[PDB]
Protein backbone atom coordinates (compact mmCIF):
# COMPACT_ATOMS: atom_id res chain seq x y z
CA UNK A 1 0.00 0.00 0.00
CA UNK A 2 1.25 3.29 -1.01
CA UNK A 3 0.17 4.43 2.16
CA UNK A 4 -0.86 1.97 4.72
CA UNK A 5 -3.87 2.06 6.43
CA UNK A 6 -4.15 1.15 9.91
CA UNK A 7 -1.06 3.42 11.10
CA UNK A 8 0.18 6.82 11.40
CA UNK A 9 3.76 8.15 9.73
CA UNK A 10 5.14 11.66 11.06
CA UNK A 11 7.60 13.34 8.93
CA UNK A 12 8.90 16.11 10.86
CA UNK A 13 12.93 17.84 10.95
CA UNK A 14 15.68 16.52 13.10
CA UNK A 15 16.07 19.96 14.78
CA UNK A 16 12.18 19.98 16.46
CA UNK A 17 12.17 17.28 18.82
CA UNK A 18 11.39 14.14 17.03
CA UNK A 19 11.64 12.01 19.98
CA UNK A 20 9.22 13.71 21.67
CA UNK A 21 6.32 13.17 19.39
CA UNK A 22 6.83 9.54 19.67
CA UNK A 23 6.39 9.39 23.24
CA UNK A 24 2.92 11.28 22.36
CA UNK A 25 2.46 8.55 19.42
CA UNK A 26 3.28 6.21 22.84
CA UNK A 27 0.10 7.22 24.74
CA UNK A 28 -1.87 7.02 21.63
CA UNK A 29 -0.66 3.36 20.97
CA UNK A 30 -1.21 2.72 24.26
CA UNK A 31 -5.31 4.33 24.09
CA UNK A 32 -5.94 3.22 20.47
CA UNK A 33 -3.90 0.70 19.13
CA UNK A 34 -2.75 2.99 16.03
CA UNK A 35 1.14 3.04 15.71
CA UNK A 36 3.00 6.25 15.29
CA UNK A 37 5.89 5.84 14.24
CA UNK A 38 8.05 9.25 13.75
CA UNK A 39 10.55 9.54 11.14
CA UNK A 40 13.06 12.90 10.09
CA UNK A 41 14.29 12.36 6.51
CA UNK A 42 16.78 14.81 4.96
CA UNK A 43 15.48 17.18 2.44
CA UNK A 44 12.30 16.59 3.84
CA UNK A 45 10.87 19.99 2.36
CA UNK A 46 12.29 18.36 -1.12
CA UNK A 47 11.13 14.85 -0.52
CA UNK A 48 7.21 15.38 0.03
CA UNK A 49 6.31 17.31 -2.55
CA UNK A 50 7.54 14.01 -5.24
CA UNK A 51 6.58 11.17 -2.98
CA UNK A 52 2.92 12.95 -2.63
CA UNK A 53 2.16 13.66 -5.98
CA UNK A 54 2.66 9.81 -6.75
CA UNK A 55 0.55 9.05 -3.35
CA UNK A 56 3.76 8.08 -1.26
CA UNK A 57 4.22 10.17 1.38
CA UNK A 58 3.82 10.50 4.95
CA UNK A 59 0.50 10.94 6.82
CA UNK A 60 1.48 14.07 8.89
CA UNK A 61 3.81 16.46 8.36
CA UNK A 62 5.56 19.17 10.67
CA UNK A 63 7.16 22.33 8.92
CA UNK A 64 6.57 25.77 8.54
CA UNK A 65 3.64 27.22 6.68
CA UNK A 66 5.50 29.18 4.28
CA UNK A 67 5.94 25.82 2.07
CA UNK A 68 2.47 24.88 3.10
CA UNK A 69 0.78 27.12 0.25
CA UNK A 70 2.45 25.47 -2.55
CA UNK A 71 1.49 22.23 -1.36
CA UNK A 72 -2.26 22.48 -1.31
CA UNK A 73 -1.62 24.69 -4.67
CA UNK A 74 -0.12 21.49 -5.99
CA UNK A 75 -3.47 19.15 -3.82
CA UNK A 76 -1.29 17.72 -1.48
CA UNK A 77 -2.80 18.53 1.06
CA UNK A 78 -6.30 17.66 3.07
CA UNK A 79 -8.62 20.26 4.46
CA UNK A 80 -8.40 20.66 7.64
CA UNK A 81 -12.11 20.80 9.94
CA UNK A 82 -11.99 21.68 13.31
CA UNK A 83 -14.33 21.63 15.50
CA UNK A 84 -15.50 24.94 17.21
CA UNK A 85 -14.60 24.13 20.71
CA UNK A 86 -10.95 23.17 19.34
CA UNK A 87 -10.93 26.03 16.98
CA UNK A 88 -10.73 28.56 19.94
CA UNK A 89 -8.28 26.31 21.43
CA UNK A 90 -5.67 27.99 19.73
CA UNK A 91 -4.91 31.53 19.00
CA UNK A 92 -7.09 33.35 16.10
CA UNK A 93 -3.72 34.82 14.46
CA UNK A 94 -2.27 31.19 13.96
CA UNK A 95 -4.73 30.02 11.89
CA UNK A 96 -4.46 32.81 9.21
CA UNK A 97 -0.85 30.76 8.91
CA UNK A 98 -2.56 28.10 7.59
CA UNK A 99 -5.13 29.19 5.57
CA UNK A 100 -5.15 28.35 1.52
CA UNK A 101 -8.34 29.72 -0.64
CA UNK A 102 -9.74 30.45 2.80
CA UNK A 103 -9.75 26.68 3.67
CA UNK A 104 -7.92 25.69 6.30
CA UNK A 105 -5.05 23.33 5.66
CA UNK A 106 -3.16 22.50 8.57
CA UNK A 107 -2.96 22.67 12.57
CA UNK A 108 -0.90 25.63 14.07
CA UNK A 109 1.66 24.53 16.57
CA UNK A 110 4.04 27.17 17.45
CA UNK A 111 5.05 30.90 16.63
CA UNK A 112 8.26 32.37 16.20
CA UNK A 113 9.23 35.48 15.53
CA UNK A 114 11.87 38.43 15.85
CA UNK A 115 12.62 40.57 19.12
CA UNK A 116 14.47 43.06 20.24
CA UNK A 117 17.39 41.96 22.84
CA UNK A 118 19.47 44.46 25.40
CA UNK A 119 22.42 44.19 27.46
CA UNK A 120 23.37 45.76 31.02
CA UNK A 121 24.55 48.44 28.83
CA UNK A 122 21.05 49.77 28.47
CA UNK A 123 19.16 47.17 30.75
CA UNK A 124 16.78 50.17 32.11
CA UNK A 125 14.12 51.74 30.47
CA UNK A 126 15.13 49.83 26.81
CA UNK A 127 13.98 51.78 23.79
CA UNK A 128 10.35 51.87 23.07
CA UNK A 129 10.30 53.79 19.96
CA UNK A 130 12.67 53.88 17.15
CA UNK A 131 12.60 57.77 17.16
CA UNK A 132 14.75 58.05 20.72
CA UNK A 133 17.56 54.76 19.33
CA UNK A 134 19.83 57.80 17.53
CA UNK A 135 19.71 60.36 20.93
CA UNK A 136 20.52 57.20 22.72
CA UNK A 137 23.48 56.39 20.42
CA UNK A 138 25.77 59.38 21.69
CA UNK A 139 25.16 58.47 25.34
CA UNK A 140 27.00 55.27 24.63
CA UNK A 141 29.22 56.71 21.97
CA UNK A 142 31.05 58.58 25.05
CA UNK A 143 31.00 55.25 26.73
CA UNK A 144 32.40 54.13 23.41
CA UNK A 145 29.79 51.48 23.30
CA UNK A 146 27.86 51.85 20.29
CA UNK A 147 23.49 51.24 20.75
CA UNK A 148 21.93 49.10 18.03
CA UNK A 149 23.36 46.36 15.78
CA UNK A 150 21.38 44.15 13.58
CA UNK A 151 21.85 42.69 10.06
CA UNK A 152 21.34 44.46 7.50
CA UNK A 153 21.92 42.76 4.88
CA UNK A 154 19.36 40.13 4.69
CA UNK A 155 15.96 42.09 4.45
CA UNK A 156 14.28 39.26 6.98
CA UNK A 157 16.06 41.86 9.69
CA UNK A 158 15.10 45.38 7.94
CA UNK A 159 11.23 44.48 6.95
CA UNK A 160 10.16 44.82 11.03
CA UNK A 161 10.90 48.66 10.52
CA UNK A 162 9.51 49.21 7.16
CA UNK A 163 6.59 47.34 7.38
CA UNK A 164 5.89 48.98 10.94
CA UNK A 165 4.27 52.92 9.18
CA UNK A 166 2.73 50.91 6.22
CA UNK A 167 4.23 48.10 4.40
CA UNK A 168 3.81 44.44 3.34
CA UNK A 169 4.83 41.76 1.09
CA UNK A 170 1.27 40.45 -0.30
CA UNK A 171 -1.66 41.62 1.05
CA UNK A 172 -4.21 39.09 2.72
CA UNK A 173 -8.08 38.61 2.93
CA UNK A 174 -10.48 36.18 3.56
CA UNK A 175 -7.56 33.23 3.54
CA UNK A 176 -6.00 34.34 0.18
CA UNK A 177 -3.15 36.24 -0.89
CA UNK A 178 -3.43 38.60 -3.73
CA UNK A 179 -0.13 38.08 -6.12
CA UNK A 180 -0.47 41.75 -7.72
CA UNK A 181 -0.48 43.82 -4.30
CA UNK A 182 2.83 44.41 -3.27
CA UNK A 183 3.71 47.13 -0.21
CA UNK A 184 6.51 47.79 -1.33
CA UNK A 185 7.05 51.47 -2.72
CA UNK A 186 4.51 52.45 -0.49
CA UNK A 187 4.08 55.70 1.63
CA UNK A 188 5.10 54.23 5.18
CA UNK A 189 7.74 51.60 3.20
CA UNK A 190 9.22 54.60 1.92
CA UNK A 191 9.54 56.41 5.43
CA UNK A 192 10.67 53.33 7.22
CA UNK A 193 13.74 52.68 5.12
CA UNK A 194 14.35 56.16 4.93
CA UNK A 195 14.52 56.05 8.87
CA UNK A 196 16.94 53.26 8.33
CA UNK A 197 19.35 55.02 5.86
CA UNK A 198 18.63 58.19 7.80
CA UNK A 199 20.49 55.99 10.82
CA UNK A 200 23.21 55.32 8.55
CA UNK A 201 23.97 58.65 7.16
CA UNK A 202 24.00 60.26 11.05
CA UNK A 203 26.62 57.07 11.21
CA UNK A 204 24.08 55.48 14.26
CA UNK A 205 24.45 52.42 12.64
CA UNK A 206 27.05 50.99 9.57
CA UNK A 207 25.61 49.72 6.93
CA UNK A 208 27.76 46.90 6.45
CA UNK A 209 26.88 45.12 9.10
CA UNK A 210 26.53 41.43 9.22
CA UNK A 211 24.79 38.96 10.78
CA UNK A 212 27.70 37.46 12.58
CA UNK A 213 29.11 41.04 12.70
CA UNK A 214 26.07 42.04 14.89
CA UNK A 215 26.00 38.74 16.71
CA UNK A 216 29.62 39.47 17.82
CA UNK A 217 29.30 42.83 19.34
CA UNK A 218 26.57 42.29 21.40
CA UNK A 219 27.80 39.22 22.77
CA UNK A 220 31.15 40.87 23.55
CA UNK A 221 29.14 43.97 24.97
CA UNK A 222 30.20 46.39 22.60
CA UNK A 223 26.61 47.32 21.03
CA UNK A 224 23.90 47.32 23.99
CA UNK A 225 20.95 46.22 21.59
CA UNK A 226 20.74 44.03 18.58
CA UNK A 227 17.43 42.49 16.44
CA UNK A 228 17.33 38.47 16.09
CA UNK A 229 15.58 35.33 16.66
CA UNK A 230 15.14 32.37 19.39
CA UNK A 231 17.73 30.56 17.47
CA UNK A 232 20.89 32.54 18.85
CA UNK A 233 19.41 32.80 22.70
CA UNK A 234 21.72 29.55 23.07
CA UNK A 235 25.23 31.35 22.32
CA UNK A 236 24.24 34.78 23.90
CA UNK A 237 22.83 32.60 27.01
CA UNK A 238 26.94 31.46 26.92
CA UNK A 239 27.61 34.65 27.07
CA UNK A 240 27.45 36.48 30.25
CA UNK A 241 26.12 39.64 28.71
CA UNK A 242 22.79 39.81 30.93
CA UNK A 243 20.45 39.84 27.97
CA UNK A 244 16.96 39.97 27.62
CA UNK A 245 14.37 39.85 25.03
CA UNK A 246 11.42 42.88 25.07
CA UNK A 247 9.29 44.58 22.32
CA UNK A 248 10.64 45.95 19.01
CA UNK A 249 10.63 49.53 19.04
CA UNK A 250 7.76 51.75 17.70
CA UNK A 251 7.93 53.66 14.31
CA UNK A 252 5.95 56.61 13.76
CA UNK A 253 3.07 55.40 16.44
CA UNK A 254 3.25 51.71 15.18
CA UNK A 255 4.16 48.56 16.23
CA UNK A 256 7.33 46.95 14.13
CA UNK A 257 5.84 43.96 11.97
CA UNK A 258 8.46 40.88 11.55
CA UNK A 259 8.04 38.28 9.53
CA UNK A 260 5.82 35.18 11.35
CA UNK A 261 6.77 32.17 11.03
CA UNK A 262 4.60 29.09 12.57
CA UNK A 263 5.09 25.62 12.67
CA UNK A 264 2.39 24.01 11.40
CA UNK A 265 0.99 20.11 11.38
CA UNK A 266 -0.97 19.35 7.50
CA UNK A 267 -2.44 15.79 6.42
CA UNK A 268 -1.48 14.05 2.90
CA UNK A 269 -4.65 14.11 0.82
CA UNK A 270 -3.38 11.00 -0.36
CA UNK A 271 -3.53 9.76 3.20
CA UNK A 272 -6.09 6.71 4.16
CA UNK A 273 -5.76 7.97 7.60
CA UNK A 274 -6.98 11.01 7.82
CA UNK A 275 -9.37 10.94 10.54
CA UNK A 276 -6.96 8.88 12.46
CA UNK A 277 -4.61 11.97 12.00
CA UNK A 278 -6.89 13.92 13.40
CA UNK A 279 -7.50 12.62 16.37
CA UNK A 280 -3.70 12.41 17.22
CA UNK A 281 -3.27 15.73 16.38
CA UNK A 282 -6.48 17.43 17.92
CA UNK A 283 -6.82 15.43 21.34
CA UNK A 284 -3.38 14.73 21.75
CA UNK A 285 -0.34 16.62 20.41
CA UNK A 286 -1.96 19.46 20.80
CA UNK A 287 -2.68 19.82 24.61
CA UNK A 288 -1.32 20.74 27.62
CA UNK A 289 0.58 17.30 28.48
CA UNK A 290 1.63 16.47 24.28
CA UNK A 291 3.31 19.69 23.87
CA UNK A 292 5.58 19.48 26.85
CA UNK A 293 7.00 16.23 25.19
CA UNK A 294 8.03 18.31 22.43
CA UNK A 295 8.98 21.17 24.24
CA UNK A 296 11.64 19.26 26.77
CA UNK A 297 13.23 17.24 23.60
CA UNK A 298 13.72 20.66 22.11
CA UNK A 299 12.21 24.32 23.71
CA UNK A 300 9.57 25.07 20.68
CA UNK A 301 9.19 28.21 21.53
CA UNK A 302 6.30 29.75 21.84
CA UNK A 303 3.12 27.49 20.67
CA UNK A 304 -0.48 28.24 19.45
CA UNK A 305 -1.98 26.43 21.87
CA UNK A 306 -3.16 29.20 24.72
CA UNK A 307 -3.39 27.17 27.58
CA UNK A 308 0.38 25.66 27.35
CA UNK A 309 1.56 29.86 25.84
CA UNK A 310 0.49 31.27 29.04
CA UNK A 311 1.92 28.77 30.41
CA UNK A 312 5.51 29.39 28.57
CA UNK A 313 4.64 32.76 28.77
CA UNK A 314 5.83 32.81 32.34
CA UNK A 315 9.67 33.19 30.80
CA UNK A 316 10.20 36.52 29.72
CA UNK A 317 11.53 36.03 26.29
CA UNK A 318 8.82 33.64 24.94
CA UNK A 319 6.21 36.08 26.05
CA UNK A 320 8.14 38.87 23.85
CA UNK A 321 8.30 36.63 21.13
CA UNK A 322 4.65 35.95 21.17
CA UNK A 323 4.20 39.86 21.95
CA UNK A 324 5.97 40.70 18.22
CA UNK A 325 4.53 37.75 16.35
CA UNK A 326 0.98 39.44 17.00
CA UNK A 327 2.46 42.75 16.13
CA UNK A 328 3.79 41.25 13.04
CA UNK A 329 3.17 39.97 9.61
CA UNK A 330 2.52 36.56 8.41
CA UNK A 331 4.89 35.38 6.15
CA UNK A 332 2.93 34.85 2.98
CA UNK A 333 2.78 30.88 2.16
CA UNK A 334 2.16 31.44 -1.42
CA UNK A 335 5.37 30.04 -3.70
CA UNK A 336 5.45 34.00 -4.96
CA UNK A 337 7.56 35.34 -2.32
CA UNK A 338 10.84 34.05 -3.87
CA UNK A 339 10.10 37.58 -6.29
CA UNK A 340 9.60 39.65 -3.00
CA UNK A 341 12.92 38.12 -1.05
CA UNK A 342 15.19 38.93 -3.96
CA UNK A 343 14.17 42.42 -5.50
CA UNK A 344 13.54 43.75 -1.42
CA UNK A 345 16.99 42.83 -0.34
CA UNK A 346 19.40 44.59 -3.46
CA UNK A 347 16.63 47.75 -2.76
CA UNK A 348 17.53 47.72 0.80
CA UNK A 349 21.60 47.27 0.37
CA UNK A 350 21.44 50.11 -2.50
CA UNK A 351 19.65 52.59 -0.49
CA UNK A 352 21.21 52.02 3.04
CA UNK A 353 24.65 51.89 1.04
CA UNK A 354 23.85 55.15 -0.44
CA UNK A 355 24.29 54.02 -4.51
CA UNK A 356 20.14 54.51 -4.87
CA UNK A 357 17.57 56.55 -3.56
CA UNK A 358 15.34 54.99 -1.13
CA UNK A 359 12.09 56.07 -3.46
CA UNK A 360 13.98 54.97 -6.92
CA UNK A 361 15.30 51.59 -5.23
CA UNK A 362 11.93 50.67 -3.88
CA UNK A 363 9.62 51.82 -6.93
CA UNK A 364 12.06 49.76 -9.11
CA UNK A 365 11.61 46.75 -6.35
CA UNK A 366 7.67 46.74 -7.05
CA UNK A 367 7.95 46.85 -10.17
CA UNK A 368 10.51 43.25 -10.54
CA UNK A 369 8.63 41.77 -7.66
CA UNK A 370 5.51 42.05 -9.07
CA UNK A 371 6.86 41.04 -12.53
CA UNK A 372 8.30 37.60 -11.07
CA UNK A 373 5.17 37.21 -9.54
CA UNK A 374 3.83 36.47 -12.75
CA UNK A 375 4.97 33.49 -14.51
CA UNK A 376 6.07 31.75 -11.42
CA UNK A 377 9.39 32.22 -12.14
CA UNK A 378 12.98 34.12 -11.30
CA UNK A 379 13.60 33.50 -15.11
CA UNK A 380 13.77 36.71 -16.63
CA UNK A 381 12.59 35.31 -20.01
CA UNK A 382 9.42 36.69 -21.09
CA UNK A 383 9.12 39.48 -18.39
CA UNK A 384 8.43 43.25 -19.80
CA UNK A 385 11.18 45.59 -20.73
CA UNK A 386 9.62 47.57 -17.53
CA UNK A 387 10.41 44.79 -15.45
CA UNK A 388 13.91 44.21 -16.91
CA UNK A 389 15.01 47.68 -16.80
CA UNK A 390 14.14 48.00 -13.25
CA UNK A 391 15.98 44.53 -12.58
CA UNK A 392 19.02 46.20 -14.57
CA UNK A 393 18.57 49.14 -11.99
CA UNK A 394 18.64 47.00 -8.91
CA UNK A 395 22.07 45.17 -10.41
CA UNK A 396 23.70 47.85 -11.41
CA UNK A 397 22.09 51.35 -9.33
CA UNK A 398 25.18 53.77 -9.98
CA UNK A 399 25.61 52.78 -13.34
CA UNK A 400 21.76 53.27 -14.07
CA UNK A 401 22.22 56.87 -13.06
CA UNK A 402 24.66 57.38 -15.59
CA UNK A 403 22.51 55.72 -18.27
CA UNK A 404 19.55 58.15 -17.33
CA UNK A 405 16.39 59.05 -18.86
CA UNK A 406 15.71 62.05 -21.13
CA UNK A 407 15.55 65.23 -19.29
CA UNK A 408 15.46 68.75 -20.14
CA UNK A 409 19.07 69.86 -19.46
CA UNK A 410 20.55 67.00 -17.98
CA UNK A 411 24.12 66.03 -18.64
CA UNK A 412 23.20 62.13 -18.47
CA UNK A 413 24.58 59.65 -21.38
CA UNK A 414 20.79 59.07 -22.09
CA UNK A 415 19.79 63.11 -23.07
CA UNK A 416 23.37 63.71 -24.36
CA UNK A 417 23.32 61.09 -27.35
CA UNK A 418 19.82 62.70 -27.72
CA UNK A 419 21.28 65.81 -27.86
CA UNK A 420 24.26 65.11 -30.32
CA UNK A 421 21.22 63.36 -32.73
CA UNK A 422 18.20 66.14 -32.95
CA UNK A 423 21.13 68.63 -33.65
CA UNK A 424 19.51 71.13 -36.21
CA UNK A 425 17.10 68.51 -37.34
CA UNK A 426 19.58 67.32 -39.97
CA UNK A 427 18.36 63.62 -39.05
CA UNK A 428 15.18 62.83 -39.83
CA UNK A 429 12.81 62.49 -37.20
CA UNK A 430 10.46 60.32 -35.76
CA UNK A 431 10.33 56.16 -35.01
CA UNK A 432 12.32 53.49 -37.50
CA UNK A 433 14.57 56.70 -38.94
CA UNK A 434 17.63 58.52 -39.28
CA UNK A 435 17.73 60.01 -35.75
CA UNK A 436 16.37 56.80 -33.84
CA UNK A 437 19.33 55.25 -35.57
CA UNK A 438 22.19 57.02 -34.01
CA UNK A 439 20.51 57.32 -30.50
CA UNK A 440 20.90 54.07 -30.16
CA UNK A 441 24.03 53.52 -31.59
CA UNK A 442 26.12 56.54 -29.69
CA UNK A 443 24.21 55.55 -26.94
CA UNK A 444 25.51 51.76 -27.27
CA UNK A 445 28.63 52.76 -28.58
CA UNK A 446 29.43 55.39 -25.28
CA UNK A 447 28.48 52.44 -22.60
CA UNK A 448 29.94 49.93 -23.62
CA UNK A 449 33.26 52.21 -24.23
CA UNK A 450 33.13 53.17 -20.63
CA UNK A 451 31.44 49.98 -18.60
CA UNK A 452 31.80 46.93 -21.03
CA UNK A 453 29.69 44.69 -23.60
CA UNK A 454 27.90 42.68 -21.20
CA UNK A 455 26.24 45.88 -19.33
CA UNK A 456 25.70 47.59 -22.65
CA UNK A 457 23.99 44.20 -24.01
CA UNK A 458 21.85 44.01 -20.90
CA UNK A 459 20.64 47.58 -20.90
CA UNK A 460 20.06 47.60 -24.40
CA UNK A 461 17.87 43.88 -24.30
CA UNK A 462 16.26 45.15 -21.46
CA UNK A 463 14.47 48.04 -23.13
CA UNK A 464 13.37 45.78 -26.00
CA UNK A 465 10.23 43.58 -24.81
CA UNK A 466 11.21 40.51 -27.01
CA UNK A 467 14.93 40.72 -27.00
CA UNK A 468 15.59 37.33 -28.72
CA UNK A 469 13.71 37.91 -31.67
CA UNK A 470 15.26 36.44 -34.57
CA UNK A 471 17.46 39.15 -36.46
CA UNK A 472 17.15 37.32 -39.65
CA UNK A 473 14.16 38.27 -40.64
CA UNK A 474 13.73 42.19 -42.13
CA UNK A 475 9.84 41.98 -43.08
CA UNK A 476 7.05 43.11 -40.19
CA UNK A 477 3.79 43.77 -40.04
CA UNK A 478 3.89 46.88 -37.78
CA UNK A 479 6.28 49.29 -37.54
CA UNK A 480 6.93 48.92 -33.85
CA UNK A 481 7.82 45.29 -34.70
CA UNK A 482 10.46 46.59 -37.51
CA UNK A 483 11.77 49.41 -34.86
CA UNK A 484 12.42 46.23 -32.30
CA UNK A 485 14.83 44.52 -35.09
CA UNK A 486 16.18 47.86 -36.01
CA UNK A 487 17.25 49.09 -31.93
CA UNK A 488 18.56 45.29 -31.52
CA UNK A 489 20.63 45.14 -34.55
CA UNK A 490 22.06 49.22 -34.36
CA UNK A 491 22.63 48.19 -30.72
CA UNK A 492 24.73 45.18 -31.84
CA UNK A 493 27.06 47.88 -34.28
CA UNK A 494 26.98 50.26 -31.51
CA UNK A 495 28.82 48.02 -29.24
CA UNK A 496 31.19 46.77 -31.43
CA UNK A 497 32.42 50.63 -32.22
CA UNK A 498 32.75 51.05 -28.24
CA UNK A 499 35.00 48.32 -28.10
CA UNK A 500 37.85 50.31 -28.05
CA UNK A 501 40.04 52.67 -25.67
CA UNK A 502 38.14 55.59 -23.49
CA UNK A 503 37.05 58.82 -25.56
CA UNK A 504 34.57 61.11 -25.05
CA UNK A 505 30.81 61.45 -26.16
CA UNK A 506 31.69 63.82 -29.26
CA UNK A 507 34.56 62.06 -30.66
CA UNK A 508 32.24 58.44 -29.95
CA UNK A 509 29.80 60.46 -32.03
CA UNK A 510 31.76 61.51 -34.95
CA UNK A 511 32.60 57.73 -35.40
CA UNK A 512 28.75 56.53 -35.54
CA UNK A 513 28.40 59.32 -37.51
CA UNK A 514 31.20 58.45 -40.18
CA UNK A 515 29.44 54.92 -40.29
CA UNK A 516 26.17 56.12 -40.83
CA UNK A 517 27.38 57.69 -44.43
CA UNK A 518 29.64 55.04 -45.24
CA UNK A 519 28.39 52.06 -43.81
CA UNK A 520 24.75 52.94 -43.24
CA UNK A 521 22.34 52.18 -40.08
CA UNK A 522 19.38 50.26 -39.84
CA UNK A 523 15.59 52.18 -41.05
CA UNK A 524 12.44 51.53 -41.25
CA UNK A 525 10.57 51.37 -44.62
CA UNK A 526 6.87 51.05 -45.81
CA UNK A 527 6.22 48.71 -49.22
CA UNK A 528 2.94 48.54 -50.74
CA UNK A 529 0.39 46.15 -49.22
CA UNK A 530 1.56 47.78 -45.65
CA UNK A 531 4.49 45.67 -44.79
CA UNK A 532 7.67 47.05 -43.59
CA UNK A 533 11.12 46.45 -44.37
CA UNK A 534 14.43 47.15 -42.58
CA UNK A 535 17.75 48.04 -44.55
CA UNK A 536 20.70 49.97 -43.93
CA UNK A 537 20.33 53.56 -44.93
CA UNK A 538 23.19 56.17 -46.23
CA UNK A 539 23.00 59.87 -45.20
CA UNK A 540 23.02 62.26 -47.69
CA UNK A 541 27.07 63.99 -47.51
CA UNK A 542 25.30 67.72 -46.81
CA UNK A 543 23.54 65.71 -43.18
CA UNK A 544 27.34 64.48 -43.06
CA UNK A 545 29.02 67.76 -43.33
CA UNK A 546 26.71 69.40 -41.31
CA UNK A 547 26.93 67.72 -38.57
CA UNK A 548 30.84 67.04 -38.36
CA UNK A 549 31.60 70.57 -38.51
CA UNK A 550 29.02 71.12 -35.67
CA UNK A 551 30.45 68.04 -33.69
CA UNK A 552 33.68 69.63 -34.16
CA UNK A 553 32.55 72.79 -32.37
CA UNK A 554 31.18 70.78 -28.81
CA UNK A 555 31.63 69.33 -25.78
CA UNK A 556 31.22 65.97 -24.65
CA UNK A 557 27.71 67.38 -23.67
CA UNK A 558 26.65 67.98 -27.20
CA UNK A 559 26.30 71.89 -27.10
CA UNK A 560 28.89 74.45 -28.39
CA UNK A 561 30.39 77.16 -26.35
CA UNK A 562 27.91 79.47 -26.64
CA UNK A 563 25.27 77.27 -25.92
CA UNK A 564 27.14 76.35 -22.31
CA UNK A 565 28.52 79.91 -21.21
CA UNK A 566 24.58 80.56 -21.44
CA UNK A 567 23.68 78.12 -18.63
CA UNK A 568 27.14 78.24 -16.73
CA UNK A 569 26.68 82.60 -16.38
CA UNK A 570 22.74 81.90 -15.81
CA UNK A 571 23.60 79.78 -13.14
CA UNK A 572 26.29 81.98 -12.17
CA UNK A 573 23.32 84.67 -11.99
CA UNK A 574 21.53 82.19 -9.67
CA UNK A 575 24.23 81.29 -7.32
CA UNK A 576 25.27 85.22 -6.90
CA UNK A 577 22.26 86.55 -6.32
CA UNK A 578 21.62 84.16 -3.63
CA UNK A 579 24.51 85.74 -2.61
CA UNK A 580 23.62 89.15 -2.70
CA UNK A 581 20.35 88.48 -0.87
CA UNK A 582 22.87 86.82 2.14
CA UNK A 583 25.19 90.02 1.41
CA UNK A 584 21.89 92.11 2.80
CA UNK A 585 22.38 90.42 6.38
CA UNK A 586 26.07 90.83 6.96
CA UNK A 587 26.77 93.55 5.55
CA UNK A 588 29.62 93.77 2.95
CA UNK A 589 31.19 95.73 0.49
CA UNK A 590 29.27 95.55 -2.29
Amino acid sequence: MKIEEGKLVIWINGDKGYNGLAEVGKKFEKDTGIKVTVEHPDKLEEKFPQVAATGDGPDIIFWAHDRFGGYAQSGLLAEITPAAAFQDKLYPFTWDAVRYNGKLIAYPIAVEALSLIYNKDLLPNPPKTWEEIPALDKELKAKGKSALMFNLQEPYFTWPLIAADGGYAFKYAAGKYDIKDVGVDNAGAKAGLTFLVDLIKNKHMNADTDYSIAEAAFNKGETAMTINGPWAWSNIDTSAVNYGVTVLPTFKGQPSKPFVGVLSAGINAASPNKELAKEFLENYLLTDEGLEAVNKDKPLGAVALKSYEEELAKDPRIAATMENAQKGEIMPNIPQMSAFWYAVRTAVINAASGRQTVDEALKDAQTAARAFAAAGSMSSKGLSAVARTAKFALSHPLIAAEIGYWIKGSTNISTNAVRFATRNDVLSGGDGAESNAFRHTLWQSYITNRHGIEIATSIGNAHEENPDVNLRNRRFRTQLDADQTIDLLNNQIGRSLGNTAPIGMRDMALRVLEVFYRDGLYTAKQSEDGSWYIDRTKITQEQYNSLKKFYEIANDFGRSKEEQDEIMKNAAKRDEKLLDEYEKHWHSIR
